[PDB]
RNA sequence: ACAU
DNA sequence: CGATGT
């Protein structure tokens, strides 16, 4: 219904899919940018959606904040709710940076705590996330 | 079908 | 048009 402007917004880019992925976090209110990571040479968009909503609560527990975090992946929060990203990529050499990261962020979300909600922001009805590469 |  | 996912 209503957005919640105090939260922090996550989205992937890529260049093809499976390809390139990046992504970032930014203040919902001000489209301040918080993160960035740096690209990565082969993933998947529902890999990239996932470490950005990981990174988020690493970043808002580092920092003492309990705003939440929107995300316009269905399938990223369920994969955080779940703790396992059930991606289909296949595991190879090309493959292994992002499966390290997708490894080591399921390792972090096994170890530690948040109360941080994960939202999911109303594309239909707000327009794209503050985030969103505006590659499409 | 819906979400990317 | 192709792809990743529930
Ligand atoms: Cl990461
Ligand atoms: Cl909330
Ligand atoms: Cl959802
Ligand atoms: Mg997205
Ligand atoms: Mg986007
Ligand atoms: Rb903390
Ligand atoms: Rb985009
Ligand atoms: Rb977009
Ligand atoms: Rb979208
Ligand atoms: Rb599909």
């Amino acid at each position: 219904e209503e957005i919640i402007w105090e939260s922090l917004s996550v989205d992937v880019g890529s260049q093809g899919n499976p390809g390139i992925v990046e992504y970032k976090g930014v203040d919902t209110k001000t489209g301040e940018v918080l993160f960035e990571r740096e690209p990565i040479p082969i993933g998947t968009n529902n890999m990239g959606e996932f470490l950005a909503i990981v990174h988020g609560l690493r970043y808002l527990k580092e920092r003492n904040s309990r705003k939440p975090i929107y995300s316009d992946s269905q399938t990223a929060i369920k994969w955080v709710k779940d703790k396992k990203a059930k991606s289909t990529l296949v595991r190879n050499e090309e493959t292994a940076l992002i499966w390290k990261l997708v490894d080591e962020a399921e390792e972090w979300l096994n170890t530690h705590t948040y109360e941080t909600p994960i939202l999911k922001w109303q594309t239909d009805k707000w327009g794209e996330i503050k985030a969103d590469y505006g590659r499409k």
